[PDB]
């Protein structure tokens, strides 16, 4: 089997308000997929969280202190995806990479928000795929894929320049290179059939040495 | 010079979504009133809590987890008020009792939000101006005092301008206040008052017993 | 089998010191009960909690503090059970209720003590069992059960009334009633044997919708 | 102005139930001495704490699980004598070095109980002291000082107003005081008080050098 | 009075074994500087860093677990420091920024090592003098300023005096200091300066602009 | 099968650099050891520790303040045999023993430093193995055993003596005393073939009752 981390973006779960439709489907496939592999996930920020950002910077609060606003709110987000995943989610909301793996070992679905100012959720993904050593990192964006066109196969290495040309943050590139960790990158319309998605098969982006 | 625990309701904080309006200029009240007197603050989470306290409830969440996340939204919350009241805010959502202490002692405003399962904020508040040994404890709500019934509804409410805690455990039972934080205010006599949003346009006059809302005392 | 909650009053774990002869029993029975269910506890202060309190009045402490002392006994208490818990407890005290839940995970009986100002340890195992979703809650009190007269079968509608016209805090009710928690309220009499309490035979209280 | 580190026997503070008379006055001697210097305070466990490690013994629990239950009672113990302090008292037990110190900065009574398992109250006000580089650590037991053999059993016992570290170690190894304690107290020559209550009634004359304790120092 | 963020490299810390004599000058500097402003330091890990994190790569361990050893090891050369600061230092190595918030707030100078996984301890220095809204960031590196390319390599090498964030992202990303770390002080405009350890003999004329390093500025 | 506590001592994993054959081997060997029993680890600080105590030495640093400077000079160590353990150690460096209790269950060595300023991390290794009721504590140290000659068998009664009279911290040898801990005491060249030392084959010392 293979050990899977979920990266999904806070505007698809949470595009204007939360997507209840779209949580119930994602939570449900989760745990499918769990069922054979083990499963972790880092849930974004979306709407919300630029709502509350945009309050403190109305009262010009520090960057720093924005990010952790934002991290709270991502953190709002994946209790409503551990709700969702009923009894096969881990209780609380994992804030470090290894309680992340004492859910593993626990047979439970660790989900993840923000962990430190300067990231984002793909930092916070890449690098607890990296530390979980897991096969597969899944990200689930608001586009197709990595864009004109689109590259459907290609490096790390390959990413990084793309990156210093949205999608996928800098710090999360440059984890997923200095590891050389398998990762795809779709839409929330692939999203809505993820035991197949993690198969290879699906429309978006499969970046890997 | 007093020391004063401010229970900011979530609805007043956060009517639909954040109302900038409000909490700037109770940040600024709060700015104003902290010059002479020590402050500490407890916010509640609002629409915001309810929007997410209501989806957990279509997964069938327990009601303890769904106590959780109307806690941690109000820590969200509690950051705007903390980033409205500038350098003179303790910089983080205070979770404890004796972390609030702390940042009265270092001059600062400390913020809280929700602390554990069952409460509300108003007993988070209550019980932190217990802790404290606060004079006064301040709650600025949805509504415009204690009334007989609910205003918003009951044509025949009319507001009680003073009582003792004993009558304000009848009226709570029988809620502008819920039953624990009604108890914790009648166990230790805690002077309350409790007043809507136009009367915290001037903290300094509602602080002197100057306004129209409801004082608590035994 | 069942995840039960068991809600030792800390007048029965500790009349005037520590009742030996009770923990010894308690803990076996725990023990034989944890061996078909899912078992969990939560115990009292008792009359060493009132002592301490009284001091603290003495010096005229916030009433706060005075709950932080109570709580500090209970916990004080707690290991008491989990020393005669032997290998089957879990190692520390538990202090929230997801640390309670990883203690399940390991098929350990984890113990707690008060948590929060304002609470009664009924509270907390309320809570505790809402939390856990458990199928039972057991709360081993001073008196045989919801009293002039005897109520064996009732709702929590009517738990409320009664405990607003001592046996349950008022908060505990609330949780009780919120969720439906089937209760059943026992004296230290039917405490002695609780693997045929759990079975329905008993002479208490029975408090379900 | 002095740092002093005092370090309060359980047995003193506990004999049986808590003796609430001397917790008031000790309360109100601390309270006068911190007026002109750094006060910190660490208590022991006492009669409490040899009953509930009695229990633990009963059920064949581990040397370990009993000490940490020995240290839950004496933060139980500890919180007595923060509700004696009153306002002059940091809030919370202080169960780490650092926190004491930043409880001395706030000028607030830090008070400790008990922090590892091995170790008895008595090696935490040493450590505490050393960490603190305090000027002074008076250790309050129920001895009337240190002899050259239990004055409450051996007839011979004879008191020693004056001593060095290397003396204590060897009459401790040879308990008013135990190993790790002395051991702390030898490697830094912190210059210690050791008095019964009855000097504990005036610590101003103690800190003074006015008693008829004894005082180890290199 | 100003609010100083002090980066101090761990390779100028510890080059091989720590540097003594290092550590000791730039105590003395950061002590002086305190006096008149509000210090806060973050160290590197250096030599050690390196040696602990190949021997980890011989084991084949994550990424995420080396940089979780270059955090421990920057931390036992934080406390070097601590050591070295006497008195004026916050006891303990502070973890994250609302702390050194804290200790700024009772005079004492917080001493960072690393945080997260990621980083450097270049980008917690951003990071802290970012969330302190300090009025300035000095880089005290291996280098005597920011060049066009490595001076101990490229013989081409010409040193910027002056520049603006947008250049020193270009020449970043083209290390005297890396990307996030240069990221975080373009998103803020943080005033930036970074001298090598022969200008950091005397902070005083380095604060006021007198020194041979690069200056990054909005 | 046994539940062992292995104290590595620092100047045999740390003799000036770290030793990589001397871990590459006791990892592996620990791991096998594992395979048949519960294993669990404590590791010193070696020269490194000294060098950083004597840093702040010359800048007067109280002596605590020099015990939490070797304290994290010992997580750093332990931190080297936990990556040469891979997927058979716990992720953290346990700082305190129901952790390492914890990963015990999780079927993962727990590897600790030093724990409290006071103690030596023998003494430490003596309480964890006190605290688990591990069946035997091993002491990897510098030198052959305890001695002007070498005492093969003896008693916790008969080492408090000659401790009083290096190679075992005092506090350790009242935990192996009060507790009746069955002690192992060898050196770096017997620490070579561990599978054999538990085995009773080695030229060291056995301490027990």
């Amino acid at each position: 089997h293979m050990r899977i981390v979920f990266d999904i973006g806070g505007s698809v779960l949470v595009p204007e308000n939360p997507d209840i439709d779209f949580i119930k489907e994602i939570a449900y496939q989760l745990t499918k997929v769990s069922e054979d592999h083990e499963v972790a996930v880092v849930v974004g920020g979306g709407k919300l969280a630029r709502k509350y950002i945009e309050v403190a910077e109305k009262f010009n609060s520090s960057e720093t202190f924005k990010d952790f606003i934002g991290i709270q709110i991502t953190r709002a987000n994946a209790m409503l995806l551990i709700a969702a995943l009923r009894e096969k989610a881990y209780p609380v909301v994992v804030e470090d990479f290894w309680e992340a793996w004492k859910a593993v070992q626990l047979k439970k679905i660790p989900v993840m928000g923000g962990t430190h100012p300067g990231h984002t959720t793909d930092a916070v993904a890449a690098l607890l795929a990296e530390f979980l050593k897991a096969d597969l990192l899944v990200v689930i964006t608001n586009v197709d894929g990595v864009y004109a066109k689109k590259i459907k196969k290609m490096k790390p290495e390959e990413l990084l320049e793309i990156v210093g040309k949205s999608v996928i943050d800098p710090l999360a590139a440059k984890i997923i290179a200095r590891s050389g960790i398998k990762t795809i990158v779709i839409g929330k319309e692939d999203a809505k059939d993820l035991f197949r998605v993690i198969k290879g098969d699906h429309n978006g982006t499969t970046i890997e040495p």
